[PDB]
């Protein structure tokens, strides 16, 4: 029952035999001499000149004997001091076109250097502070920043980074949570976080194992110091082929704790960032000694950032709620509220709403949260949710710490890092910021694994790599469109809707000026019609009795027009579409709460003649009066502003149906609200994809080069309780509301079932990059 020659053994012992592994401390089940033999701390972590060629003393932490390399247990600076070698950092940038591995290595191994609470902005401290990390960055591939997932805590983001899944999917939705099925809670302290029932999806280390690729243990007991964690990875790498793992992971608790006490912008950050760099320099020195510095892919990545947060800035729910003792709260940089006695949600959220002028948080129903934060579809996520403002804190009842994290994931302070250095990674290359949901696939490709189903767009990050074994394919269309001409007659429609002669509603100047990037593919079985007009094209769904999409383009110089007093109630019937597959105004009269608006704006028609097309029944959708305030402003004002700033814009607006908040398209049965006395379904959100030329010196409709997209998914609310100053002019709130519900085109695709950018002069990998972009207005 000893750890003599078992320290950090990969293969597991299991009880009641004593263990010597990385997690043996976390069960208090290590052998008696574990701390003596495995946490050996004698004679420091660096070789010295006098130590060179020593006789192996097994009490020393690392070794400077010549037999050390054959056990992979040297100090990292062994060959630097003793032999004539140099530190890795003190060497020029040499490109790694091919992997240069020693004998036995079949694939290039992957080490994942994780750094907890490593804010993106820390990378600006530069070579003088972080010389090792700096080399990795500027020598390999790096992003300005990598975007975490909400709620930008550790366990959600590190497991998202492990699985490629949104927290809601894999189930680890916070550092602490409650599961009503289990009837138990998860905590960052305890042995409960080790129970496998909590952990869903499939992490990288299980994917690898299932495909016969051995994995080093990603988990490190806190008792194990950082110098030892590196040495253990380096010992494992020294093993024989049948034993040596291919995928590794290091975990630093820093620079999180430091940030929590001295803030992100403290000058006390320099020392904890210097030790992080030491740890990296140790790894990279240690790899060079094994001739692995031109063989190993090294990923340097963080979980989240850090923000300035003092105690003085804390909202208390006892000063908003009167029945405080009834509720349980998950506090801090976010809020999740729940009933104690297994109380009324409607009252709580109401009481938390726009109560004080300088209110530093906002209540939400999980489904009403911004869709970009895919934080709803899980029984662990509470109905009532609080989005707390940055720099701020929420408690239930009433200065040690000066920093914290956990806020909205588009917050600038919450942004973290990514660096790639290896044979497979691009040399001296810089890439756009990306989401951590994506890296699972890259890490899978780096190891030649088939990724498990996840929420990364697999082609999104091919530009990180010099070579990839995954060429993405644009999906096959399921439903072909009908192209109906004028079939029915004006007199044949009775819809309860009041209000030239030609070859009307035909192509030409329509599909070229308003579909600038090709017709969206549907990707699901449904009958729908293409409808041509002067100012817009649409994909009219015969099932929902409204467009799936409405594509149209506004030039920079395009002018705005007012809707007259006549043509205010005007809802014209569409002769191309049958009465059977059309809406009626009678339903909207029955429905006192519901009204209607238009997908294509009559505000931006070309001529007064063409404005009549904007009033077609095929262009009309169910809208609450409350939402019409939002939508009308967008259409009448903002589209023109965007068109002016961006030298024209292509707009693809449409309805979304998500009544089970799973972020995916609703089936017919899943729909809940129809308009009174009809089967016209009420949308939950309204999207728009506003595309233009990144080269703004060219018009949006004459763009040769890359595209530039800005999108959103506005919630179709019967009120503007969300927007606190909604009592004011729309010029004061509406645009902020839109910016809060920004979206990736990809997010809209999931929800609509549609597929955009089917016809471009652009590579498909680049289009996937464009579709995973998120506009942050930061
Ligand atoms: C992020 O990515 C994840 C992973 O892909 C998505 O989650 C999956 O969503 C799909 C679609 O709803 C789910 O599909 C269903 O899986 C069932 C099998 O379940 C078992 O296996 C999965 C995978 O290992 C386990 O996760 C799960 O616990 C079970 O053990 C099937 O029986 C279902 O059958 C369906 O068949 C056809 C369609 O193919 C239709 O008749 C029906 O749709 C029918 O349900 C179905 O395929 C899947 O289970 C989810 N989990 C996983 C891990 O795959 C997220 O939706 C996605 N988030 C985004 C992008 O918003
Ligand atoms: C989630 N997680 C870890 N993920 C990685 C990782 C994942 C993907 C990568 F690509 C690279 C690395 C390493 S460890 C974790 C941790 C983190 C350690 C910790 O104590 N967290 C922590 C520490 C300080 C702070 N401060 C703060 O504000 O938040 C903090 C968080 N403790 C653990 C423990 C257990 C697990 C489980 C074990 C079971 N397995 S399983 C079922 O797949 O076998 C899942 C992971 N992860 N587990
Ligand atoms: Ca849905
Ligand atoms: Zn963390
Ligand atoms: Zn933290």
């Amino acid at each position: 029952g000893s750890c003599k020659g078992r320290c950090f053994e990969l293969q597991e012992v299991g009880p009641p035999d004593c263990r010597c592994d990385n997690l043996c401390k976390s069960y208090s089940s290590c052998c008696h001499d574990f701390d003596e033999l495995c946490l050996k701390t004698a004679r420091g972590w660096e070789c010295t000149k006098d130590r060179c060629g020593e006789v192996r003393n097994e009490e020393n932490a690392c070794h400077c004997s010549e037999d050390c390399l054959s056990r992979g247990d040297c100090c990292t600076n062994y060959q630097v001091v003793c032999k004539g070698e140099s530190h890795w950092v003190d060497d020029d940038c040499e490109e790694i076109k091919v992997p240069e591995c020693p004998a036995g290595f079949v694939r290039p191994p992957l080490i994942i250097f994780s750094v907890d609470g490593f804010r993106a902005s820390y990378m600006k401290k530069g070579s003088k502070v972080m010389p090792n990390i700096e080399k990795l960055r500027s020598c390999g591939t790096h992003a300005p920043y990598m975007r975490p997932v909400y709620p930008t805590k550790t366990f959600p983001n590190l497991y998202t980074l492990a699985t490629g899944l949104y927290p809601e999917s894999h189930g680890i939705v916070g550092n602490s949570m409650y599961d009503p099925v289990f009837d138990a809670s998860f905590h960052l302290r305890g042995r409960e976080k080790f129970n496998h029932r909590w952990w869903g999806g499939q992490p990288l280390w299980i994917t690898a194992t299932k495909q016969g690729v051995r994995a080093g243990t990603f988990f490190w007991s806190v008792s194990i110091p950082h110098e030892r964690r590196i040495l253990t990875i380096l010992q494992w790498l020294s093993l024989p082929d049948n034993e040596r793992p291919s995928v590794y992971a290091f975990y630093s608790e820093q620079p999180d704790f430091s940030g929590h006490k001295y803030g992100p912008f403290g000058p006390e950050m320099t020392n904890p960032l210097r030790e992080i760099d030491k740890t990296v320099g140790q790894l990279m020195d240690g790899l060079k000694q094994l001739r692995l510095h031109r063989c190993v892919n090294v990923i340097f990545v963080g979980d989240h950032g850090m923000e300035d947060v003092t105690c003085d800035r804390t909202e208390f729910l006892s000063n908003y709620l009167t029945n405080v003792d009834d509720i349980t709260l998950v506090p801090g940089t976010l809020g999740r509220i729940r009933a104690k006695s297994i109380y009324d949600p409607k009252t709580i959220i109401a009481a938390l709403t726009c109560k004080k002028p300088d209110q530093h948080f906002k209540p939400y129903m999980k489904q009403h949260l911004p869709k970009r934060l895919h934080y709803a579809n899980n029984r662990r996520i509470e109905d009532i949710h609080l989005l707390v403002d940055r720099r701020w804190h929420v408690a239930r009842k009433p200065c040690f710490f000066q920093g914290d994290h956990g806020f909205d994931n588009k917050v600038n302070s919450m942004q973290t890092v990514f660096v790639g250095y290896g044979p497979t990674f691009k040399y001296r290359t810089k890439v756009p910021p990306f989401e951590n949901i994506e890296l699972y696939n890259v890490m899978c490709d780096l190891l030649g694994l088939k990724p498990a189903p996840n929420n990364g767009t697999h082609g999104s990050l091919n530009h990180l790599l010099r070579t990839n074994t995954f060429r993405p394919t644009m999906p096959d269309e399921v439903s072909r469109p009908n192209y109906p001409g004028i079939m029915y007659l004006q007199s044949e429609f009775d819809l309860g809707c009041t209000c030239l002669n030609k070859r009307l509603h035909t192509k030409g100047s329509t599909k070229e000026r308003h579909l600038l990037y090709g017709r969206p593919a549907v990707l699901y079985r449904t009958s729908y019609d293409i409808l041509y007009h002067t100012d817009f094209e649409s994909g009219y769904s015969e099932i929902f009795l409204m467009p799936l999409w409405t594509s149209y383009t506004i030039s920079k110089q395009a002018e705005v027009s007012s809707i007259p007093e006549h043509l205010t109630n005007c809802v014209r019937p569409d002769v191309r579409v049958s009465p059977g597959f059309s809406q009626n105004c009678l339903a909207y009269k029955n429905d006192k709460q519901m009204s209607y608006g238009f997908l294509f704006p009559p505000y931006l028609s070309s001529s007064p003649e063409a404005k009549y097309d904007a009033f077609l029944v095929t262009n009309m959708v169910p809208m609450y009066p409350a939402f019409k305030r939002v939508w009308a402003y967008f259409q009448r004002v903002l589209v023109k502003k965007y068109a002016s700033e961006r030298n024209g814009v292509n707009v693809i607006s449409g309805p979304i149906f998500d009544y089970n908040y799973d972020g995916l398209r609703d089936t017919e049965d899943e729909i809940k609200q129809y308009v009174e006395g009809s089967s016209i379904p009420v949308p939950t959100h309204y999207y728009s994809i506003i595309t233009s030329c990144l080269d703004f010196t060219q018009p949006a409709d004459k763009c040769d080069g890359p595209l530039s997209v800005s999108s959103f998914i506005l919630p179709h609310r019967p009120d503007n309780d969300e927007s606190c100053n909604s009592s004011e002019d729309e010029s004061k709130w509406v645009e902020e509301l839109m910016k809060m519900h920004t979206a990736r085109v990809r997010d809209i695709e999931h929800l609509t079932g549609l597929d955009f950018y089917r016809k471009t002069s652009r590579s498909y990998s680049e289009i996937l990059t464009l579709k995973t972009y998120l506009h942050t207005y930061e």
